[PDB]
DNA sequence: CTGGGTCAAAGTTCATC
DNA sequence: GATGAACTTTGACCCAG
């Protein structure tokens, strides 16, 4: 089930993925970013808009809105 | 499943914008949306798409990819560099 | 009331023309 | 700039009280 939205790209979620309602997408990205302790630069203004068609465009700021909308990397657990 | 290229007939490198396609037809579909390219026949609108002669003609080319099934609503936005 | 995993099919890269 | 073989990331779907 998917009724409420991502709070960071607004696409649909099953509800919350580390503190935060988010899609698979937002869950799968801030899981890897933290497990691979990844670091991204943007290459525009670190405002760079989030939606379902553009949150790919820029991991930075995809990133930063995650952490802005609640995301905590301590809720990342370690691989299995 | 196919392992032959639905458009050039060249090995198919998996399914791509909904079609078994090769890398380089991939290739070609993905730029020709992302760019809004449009090109025009130097012939009737009917030049053989294979392998080797697949350069040959972007228009047909492109007709062909649509013509076999690649989607246009496939391809996303461009990433960053 | 959300932790984990996969891998098809999206993506980009860059040597070669 | 265009191409295409090789290389990387994404996210829908599945597991588990
Ligand atoms: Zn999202
Ligand atoms: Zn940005
Ligand atoms: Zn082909
Ligand atoms: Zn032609």
């Amino acid at each position: 089930f998917t009724k409420h939205i991502c709070a960071i790209c607004g696409d649909r979620s099953s509800g919350k993925h580390y503190g935060v309602y988010s899609c698979e997408g937002c869950k799968g990205f801030f899981k890897r970013t933290v497990r691979k302790d990844l670091t991204y630069t943007c290459r525009d203004n670190k405002d760079c808009l989030i939606d379902k068609r553009q949150r790919n465009r820029c991991q930075y700021c995809r990133y930063q809105k995650c952490l802005a909308m609640g995301m905590k990397r301590e809720a990342v657990q370690e691989e299995r």
